[PDB]
């Protein structure tokens, strides 16, 4: 028959295989002709597969690149002004891709160009509370010093939006061993770990959800009306280079200053990790001097949108999605992905051949320019925002398959967690000592809930990768998986030249089990989702969480009892919000189970109120200075757009709220906040009551 | 049969006679203990007449009120400060009121408090071109000074915004005869016309669909966080007071310092009409003084909710809806309106006795505070915004009934054209002379189209009633019907005590025909929309009225050929756009008359498809510095509140364009507001192509 299993059965390690080799030969970078190339190929491909139609939709939008003949580097300059140390113009070319050419070489994309000179301040990953300890606790001056941050913990954006706020006036961002080099592994290509001229690529905007820095809200179609640079949303203002551990030897080596305040500050180079300012005496007249030339330019991108039309409700979409831009070869970071969406995209043509089609229309994306700003996937929900607030059922994201071989990943809205657990428990695992048993299993085994016995971690979504416009902005339920490591500090390799085929096929998954596992997680949720006849969400898992991030608020503003005191700030309206909507959801969810199954009418009331139940925690007027994140529960954190926030308005309305001048003004802004969620929290509710 | 000709069949004319009566004999003030009366009666009398259920729906808005011990009023002082005229503290009562208690005196809700003394300047109505007039040929300076205008023509909220921007220290609003008072009929008891002691009350808020000053965005509910006063949204800076002509007069009459500039600036009363500033020689040293106390205060108001759950598609909600609350006794406004509502309810619930229900419910709506600020809808709607925009087909407004007795008027959507020329066909005319003739044959023949011979005058919804949260801030298909004259100046005893039963009985509508052709309008308008299988919305007529207003913005640029060549200004993509709509428009047209009539999918997706069509010009960025006026084809004018403007973020960028001192910006932004309009144009086409 037809069904899942079929569905399933079809997906074959050995194809998804062929498809990483095939997509992994040369640089894909966004806005170059050989990514242009692979666009047009998966097109063609996806057609032969037997998609009703595929298309490519282009934008132009703006992106970043050195200037070739111009390039970027960092000296230690002597006080005569001869540069004694540069670091490297290129990470040394892997075995066998020493000839391969557009390479593009480490650099940070977006920074704007200079050439400033000072003193270093080192200050460890550059997260919010590494500048609190500079500045309020160690009395250390960032203002005019180049800041010298490791990679790690939160993203890099992050880090440089925090420098900037420091009054730095440029950044070095480079890779620790203590992050990226795991003990008793190999540097590549003898392993998985980073070598010390290894460098991460990677943008360092702060857009907040806006997309194309020059036209936030709107697509960049041929007669959209960009802003001028001065107006373009999240360009740092200070020039920004990354580097490898051996150019970080040399730069941290001689500084002096204060010493490190304790261990976590500390990584694994044979250097004292001082502060600053500045380097000890016999240095103390040598600077550092950055030299960066980089261009932002408009440039044409392309995403291509496959169309599986539904048999009976074309006019709901399921969507599965990931990018297909590299920094360079793109061996986990993306293909690894878009080989799993590929192998998805073939299984479901055989099907459709066969004379199938799904319930509901499945559409699937390959996007463009997501390393420089989730750019593509934005700009397309831009144009088409009617379509998918009205239709969209769900999304799906397909980036890396694999970050590492221990267990699965998950992250996304509660509305999911049922049909995960569900799915799961129908996988088998592909984990060494758990043959025979399913991937519900040994998940659960290896990532024990912390709330729940006999459960497996599921996590909230954060930011960083292309589901962002579909749940953050427009409220569309949307979900990620992918195979892991024990234990937001990314793979050694991460957008390095060395993510090569030969990293995912020698060391993380030789016979292609794990990414075969993740096509079927992947897949089988989409494959639920479009074809089940009540749609595979239950609202009484978001009532559950709802009472726990409460709590978690709640417990942030008590830290402050004499202020709530004095304020009157009470949580009482947003317990009872969730009281109510814990009431409603129940009974809600009797009446699914309980209404006429003949009545195609009540199942679509039913349906659209499931999925227009995520949609209900939009507020269209966005979250404070953050206008594209309108979702009231979860936005990306403030201090780390990797990472999840619950209760987002109402927690940054606490953050540091103790060194507010204003306290009367500040904690109105947290009853202010507090407002908002309780009548999200009961509008969400009353979404699942009797309609009339 | 229970079909649309047994509901109209049961309306009657003296039914709503008998409840315009009930409705005022008291005043209904917003937020008085005689207006939650009649809202408690409301209710019992709508669950009798057998809707499903009946709620008050309550909320806790700012309202204003004069104070009862310290009554306003405006003087002539002479040089030692002696107070040698003042105006009225009242209104003379009509006939057989004399001994009404809680007649609200005349006053302009939300007047800030104040004693300002100073020089007049009359400023004719105190529209844009007034003060363009007076400052920029006139070379007239109103800073400090205290003007006086005439009320007409606009909003009287736009003269007082317009008035503080000239730098006004206070505002005198009067009636004059010749926009209030018809040739040859009777003051007031003895006719319809304004007696020189009338005044018509009024809020004078710049709210741009704000809602409840304090609280923008969200329902004023219990728990709800209140903006400060300084913050609030709308509120005027200077004192503003109405009188009537007998006082105006004697302000007028002394005015000296220059003549008016031409006819257009004088009046009807025996008086030169000088611009001033200050008094004529024997006066100069004489000045007016004003004195309110009036007071802003939280104040609870009730809106009465009525369900009739529809029968099919419960989850599809057509509104009927109106206000309750009047300035005094409400004859005219809104109690005409009012009975027709509680008419249509009563016929309704006649059909529903008898075991018919409509395919899709309805909803029918009694608003409180809409002389406050259309307060009452806008609250509710922010309450219940998820539930109407996922779910809203349309909303039909019922404020008043009649404004004269000559024929039709009609605003709506474009939507809805075809749906009134269809009801109006099968409607029997009111008119003298048409007896047994179709209100189509009478108000074609009386209001004749300027563009269409054989149709009738049908205008863009404008503002200032509670069709503006649905239509402009939630893009919920929106219309209104009503009785008119013969030629936003409204009839003479608008606002005013004199509006009584009597009024209507007597001079207006003796028979309640007029009444009651109204209410076969309303009624058979929410009977089509809330029984008709497929939505009665034909999207060709937006096609056809985009291209109108297209032309027309293309046509103000076009008087700048300079500047466009300069700056490169294109109006091709807005073209392009609307050319792209027609022709999916007409093809969508197609499959709606060819789609297989058995599948009530395609058939609901088809409605789906219309329903939100209306919504896909809804900007959810809103209009510059209008956050809640987000359709992108209609919002109030910014110069008057009462007229509707097309393309109003391109007719704001272009207006007085010639003044602004960077042209370059200023053409910048009519650039960026035609693509945001392109872009709008072409979304909302996309929503009619096939869906897959
Ligand atoms: C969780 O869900 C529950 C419902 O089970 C909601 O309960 C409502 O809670 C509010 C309190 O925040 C109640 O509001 C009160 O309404 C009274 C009038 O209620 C009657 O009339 C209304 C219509 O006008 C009907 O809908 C209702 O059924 C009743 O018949 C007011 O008189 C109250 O105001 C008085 O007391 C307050 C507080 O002391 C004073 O501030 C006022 O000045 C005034 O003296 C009050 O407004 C409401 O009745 C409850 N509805 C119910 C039980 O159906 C929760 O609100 C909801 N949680 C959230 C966060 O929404
Ligand atoms: C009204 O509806 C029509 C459709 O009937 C829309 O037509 C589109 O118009 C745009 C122009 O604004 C066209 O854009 C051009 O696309 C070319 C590529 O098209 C092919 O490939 C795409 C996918 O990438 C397919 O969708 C398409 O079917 C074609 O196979 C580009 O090469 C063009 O760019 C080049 O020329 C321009 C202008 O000189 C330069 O600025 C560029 O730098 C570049 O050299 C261009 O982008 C689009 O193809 C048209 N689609 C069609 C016919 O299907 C109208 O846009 C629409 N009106 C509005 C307001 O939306
Ligand atoms: C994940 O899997 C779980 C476990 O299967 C699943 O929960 C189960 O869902 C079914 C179907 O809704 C539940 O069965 C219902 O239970 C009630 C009470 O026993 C019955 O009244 C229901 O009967 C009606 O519907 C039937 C068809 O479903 C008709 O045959 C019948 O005539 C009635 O109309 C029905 O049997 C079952 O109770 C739960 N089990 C739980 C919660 O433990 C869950 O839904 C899956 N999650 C997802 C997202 O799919
Ligand atoms: C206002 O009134 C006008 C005038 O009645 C009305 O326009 C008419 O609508 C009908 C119904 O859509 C149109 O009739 C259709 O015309 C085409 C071509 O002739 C036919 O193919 C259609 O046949 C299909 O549908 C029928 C049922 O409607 C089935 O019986 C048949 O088997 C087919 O499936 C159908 O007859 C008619 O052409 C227009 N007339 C015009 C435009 O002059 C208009 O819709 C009304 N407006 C509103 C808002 O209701
Ligand atoms: O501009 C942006 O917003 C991000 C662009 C780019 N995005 C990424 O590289 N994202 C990777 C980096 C991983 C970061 C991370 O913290 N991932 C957490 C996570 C949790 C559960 C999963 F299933 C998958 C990943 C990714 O999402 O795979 C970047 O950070 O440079
Ligand atoms: O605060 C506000 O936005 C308005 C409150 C109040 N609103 C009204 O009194 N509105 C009346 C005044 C009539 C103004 C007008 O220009 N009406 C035009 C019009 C056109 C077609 C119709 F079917 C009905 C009215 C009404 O809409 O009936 C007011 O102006 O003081
Ligand atoms: C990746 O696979 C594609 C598809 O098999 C290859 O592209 C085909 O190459 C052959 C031989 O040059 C052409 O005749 C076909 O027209 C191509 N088909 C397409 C683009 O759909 C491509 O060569 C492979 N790339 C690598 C690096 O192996
Ligand atoms: C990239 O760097 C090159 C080399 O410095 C720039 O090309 C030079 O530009 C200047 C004027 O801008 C000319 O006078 C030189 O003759 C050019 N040099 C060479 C070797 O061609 C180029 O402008 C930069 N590219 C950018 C900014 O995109
Ligand atoms: C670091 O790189 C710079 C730039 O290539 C080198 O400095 C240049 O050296 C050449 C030849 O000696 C001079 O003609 C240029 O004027 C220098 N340019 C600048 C900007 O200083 C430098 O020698 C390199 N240092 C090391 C240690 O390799
Ligand atoms: C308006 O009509 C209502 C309804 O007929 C009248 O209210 C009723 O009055 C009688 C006699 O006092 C009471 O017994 C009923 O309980 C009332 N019914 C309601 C409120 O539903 C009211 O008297 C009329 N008002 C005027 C001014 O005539
Ligand atoms: C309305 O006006 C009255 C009368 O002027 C105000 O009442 C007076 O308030 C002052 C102090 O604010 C007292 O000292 C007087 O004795 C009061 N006079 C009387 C006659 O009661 C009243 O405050 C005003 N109401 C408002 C602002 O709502
Ligand atoms: C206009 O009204 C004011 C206020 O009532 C009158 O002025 C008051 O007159 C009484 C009695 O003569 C004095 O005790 C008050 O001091 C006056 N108050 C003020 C504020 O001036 C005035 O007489 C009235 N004018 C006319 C022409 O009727
Ligand atoms: C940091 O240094 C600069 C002066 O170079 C100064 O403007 C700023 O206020 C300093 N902040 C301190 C010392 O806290
Ligand atoms: C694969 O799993 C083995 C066994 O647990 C482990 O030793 C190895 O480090 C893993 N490889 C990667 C790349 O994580
Ligand atoms: C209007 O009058 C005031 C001075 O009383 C002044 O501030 C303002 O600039 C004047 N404008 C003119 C004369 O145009
Ligand atoms: C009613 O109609 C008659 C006849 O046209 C007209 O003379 C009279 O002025 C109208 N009354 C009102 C209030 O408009
Ligand atoms: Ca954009
Ligand atoms: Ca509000
Ligand atoms: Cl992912
Ligand atoms: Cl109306
Ligand atoms: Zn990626
Ligand atoms: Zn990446
Ligand atoms: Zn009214
Ligand atoms: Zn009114």
């Amino acid at each position: 028959k037809h069904n899942m299993k079929a569905f399933l059965d079809e997906l074959k390690a050995e194809n998804i295989k062929k498809f990483l080799y095939n997509f992994t030969q040369i640089p894909h970078l966004a806005g170059t002709e050989q990514n242009f190339q692979l666009a047009k190929q998966i097109q063609s491909q996806w057609k032969e597969f037997g998609l009703d139609s595929v298309e490519l939709a282009h934008y132009d939008v703006l992106l970043s690149y050195p200037n070739k003949t111009h390039p970027n580097y960092i000296s230690i300059i002597n006080e005569d002004g001869n540069e004694i140390f540069n670091t490297s113009l290129f990470e040394p070319p892997p075995p066998g891709y020493e000839n391969v050419s557009d390479i593009v070489p480490p650099f940070s994309a977006f920074s704007p160009q200079g050439m400033p000179e000072g003193d270093l301040v080192y200050v460890n990953y550059a997260r919010t509370e590494d500048f609190f300890k500079l500045e309020r606790d160690m009395k250390i001056n960032c203002s005019g010093k180049i800041v010298i941050a490791r990679y790690g913990k939160v993203f890099r954006g992050n880090k440089v939006k925090n420098a900037q706020l420091a009054g730095a006036k440029g950044v070095i961002l480079y890779s620790d061993p203590a992050d990226y080099f795991a003990p008793g592994v190999k540097s590549y290509p003898d392993g998985w770990n980073l070598p010390g001229g290894g460098v991460q690529r990677g943008n360092i905007l702060n857009l907040n959800g806006a997309g194309d820095p020059l036209t936030p809200g709107y697509p960049a179609n041929e007669y959209a009306y960009r802003r001028g640079i001065a107006e373009a949303v999240g360009l740092p203002s200070i020039p920004v280079h990354p580097i490898g551990y051996y150019d970080a030897q040399k730069l941290l080596e001689k500084m002096g200053g204060s010493a490190p305040p304790d261990s976590s500050w500390r990584g694994s180079l044979k250097v004292p990790y001082n502060v600053g300012p500045g380097f000890t005496g016999n240095f103390s007249t040598q600077k550092v001097k950055m030299h960066i030339h980089s261009t932002n330019e408009v440039t044409r991108i392309y995403n291509v949108i496959g169309t599986l039309r539904g048999a009976v409700e074309p006019d709901r979409y399921v969507i599965l999605g990931g990018h297909r831009d590299s920094w360079v070869f793109g061996g986990i970071d993306p293909q690894s992905g878009a080989a799993v969406v590929h192998e998805i995209v073939r299984s479901f043509g055989t099907l459709k051949k066969e004379g199938w089609r799904p319930r509901r229309t499945i559409l699937f994306a390959s996007w463009d320019a997501m390393e420089f700003g989730l750019l593509g996937s934005t700009e397309w929900a831009e144009e088409n925002s009617r379509l998918l607030q009205e239709r969209g059922v769900a999304y799906i994201n397909a980036d890396s398959s694999i970050e590492g071989n221990y267990t699965l990943r998950v992250d996304c809205t509660p509305l999911m967690y049922s049909l995960v657990h569900n799915l799961t428990k129908e996988l088998k695992s592909p984990d060494e000592g758990f043959e025979g048993k399913s991937l519900y299993e040994s998940w659960t085994k290896k990532s024990p809930s912390p709330e729940f016995s006999g459960m497996p971690r599921i996590s909230k979504l954060g930011s960083g990768n292309d589901f962002e416009v579909f749940f953050q902005r427009l409220g569309i339920a949307s979900g990620r998986a992918r195979y892991t490591k024990n234990w937001f500090s990314g793979y050694p390799l991460y957008h390095s030249v060395y993510e090569t085929y030969e990293l995912v096929e020698k060391f993380y998954d030789p016979m292609f089990k794990y990414h075969l596992t993740v096509a079927q997680v992947r897949g089988g949720m989409v494959f639920e989702l479009a074809n089940s006849i009540v749609l595979p969400f239950d609202c009484r898992d978001y009532a559950v969480v709802l009472r726990k991030y409460a709590d978690k608020i709640y417990s942030i503003s008590m830290k402050h009892p004499q202020e709530m005191k004095t304020y009157s700030v009470s949580f009482d309206s947003l317990f009872s919000a969730v009281k109510n909507f814990t009431e409603i959801a129940s009974k809600f969810s009797e009446r699914l189970q309980d209404f006429d199954k003949s009545n195609p009418i009540v199942l679509r009331m039913m349906n659209d109120q499931l999925m227009f139940l995520e949609r209900a925690f939009i507020d269209p007027l966005g979250l404070p200075d953050r206008p594209f994140y309108r979702h009231v529960i979860y936005a990306p954190s403030s201090h780390n757009k990797y990472a999840g926030e619950s209760f987002p308005g109402i927690y940054d309305a606490l953050f540091d709220i103790e060194s507010k001048v204003d306290p009367s003004k500040a904690w109105g802004e947290v009853k202010r906040q507090i407002y908002v969620a309780a009548f999200t929290v009961q509008a969400a509710a009353e979404t699942l009551s009797e309609v009339a």
